């Protein structure tokens, strides 16, 4: 059987809290008035929700309305509890109201306005200074939710909203977010393909906050090397092969050895044998101005197979890469 694993930080935050904090099923939703919000335009549709630009007609302030699809409606209380627990946190989206949509008859989450601009729209355009600045702002959010005993589990460019003109950032879509309980086995079908950690890809269920640090590392690698996405798998199996072509197969076998994981035998015909690549392999004339010894050292410490060997959000914020950022 697999060897158990525990978070090296904020391990017991929820164990010490009263049940009310993490027992989301016991939470009683104070339903608002759906009439207060007039939908303006559909911003997008995912497999679990529909997002709209809206106006709170009473105060004329712009808001964002997220309407849950029937498939996601069942986990409404988890997302509400997390959003309320984190409200006021640095760079975390602010929940303004919870209403029952009259058409879908599913819950609708109302958020204070943030720019329609995803980080995906800008992150391949940033200077060396701005990559550092924005990565620090993201770290602020991650360290805060981790310190509050929450894992985001869907860190990706589409889940970061940016107001570049006003140097403002918000970490959004807390729909897959979960409370960390030590020893708990979680669902590996979380995060988007390109941002999935090796723990997910090898089916190791006893993961923690460090999952978010891998996802952040993928985002950094894509920004500094101008390669969208950095690990470009055709499916979840090929995703592990793409990572192994960079990090090597020897450290992957060491990782699975350490946690006594049994790799899906389909990997025997595609994984092959690969040496760890030096990061300078990914440097070229177009991205060299974004690459520094500090950036590469920082990336090296995020993109590790062993989820326990990855920098934590706080340790990441202490990194020399962030010394040039005004604090
Ligand atoms: N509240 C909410 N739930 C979501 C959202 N996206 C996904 N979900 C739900 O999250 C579930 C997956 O989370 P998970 O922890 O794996 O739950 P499990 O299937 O019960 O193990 C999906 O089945 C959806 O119901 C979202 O945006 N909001």
């Amino acid at each position: 059987g697999p060897v158990p694993s525990r978070a090296r930080v904020y391990t017991d935050v929820n164990t010490h809290r009263p049940s009310e904090y993490w027992d989301y099923e016991s939470h009683v939703v104070e339903w608002g008035n759906q009439d207060d919000y007039q939908l303006v335009r559909k911003l997008g549709r995912g497999k679990y929700s529909e997002v709209f630009e809206a106006i709170n007609i009473t105060n004329n302030e712009k808001v964002v309305v997220k309407i849950l699809k029937p498939v996601a409606a069942a986990k409404i209380k988890r997302e509400i509890k997390i959003l309320e627990n984190l409200r006021g946190g640095p760079n975390i989206i602010t929940l303004a109201d919870i209403v029952k949509d009259p058409v879908s008859r599913t819950p609708a989450l109302v958020f204070e306005h943030v720019n329609n601009t995803d980080f995906k729209q800008l992150y391949q355009t940033l200077t060396d200074y701005d990559i550092r600045f924005y990565m620090y702002e993201i770290l602020k959010a991650l360290d805060y939710c981790h310190s509050m005993g929450i894992m985001h589990r869907d860190v990706k460019p589409h889940n970061v909203m940016i107001d570049h003109e006003h140097r403002k950032l918000r970490l959004i879509d807390w729909g897959l977010a979960e409370f960390y309980h030590p020893g708990q086995e979680y669902n590996v079908r979380v995060a988007s393909r390109y941002f999935k950690g090796p723990e997910l890809l090898v089916d190791y269920q006893m993961y923690d906050y460090s999952l978010d640090m891998w996802s952040l590392g993928c985002m950094l690698a894509s920004m500094i090397f101008r390669k969208e996405p950095f690990f470009h798998g055709h499916d979840n199996y090929d995703q592990l092969v793409r990572i192994a072509k960079v990090l090597g197969t020897e450290d992957l076998y060491d990782y699975i050895d350490k946690y006594n994981i049994e790799l899906d035998p389909r990997f025997n015909d595609i994984l092959g044998r690969h040496s760890r690549k030096r990061w300078e392999r990914f440097v070229h004339s177009e991205n060299q101005h974004l690459v520094s010894p500090e950036a590469l050292d920082f990336l090296d410490k995020l993109l590790r197979y062993d989820h326990q060997s990855r920098l934590t959000a706080r340790e990441a914020m202490e990194h020399p890469y962030f010394y040039t950022v005004v604090k």
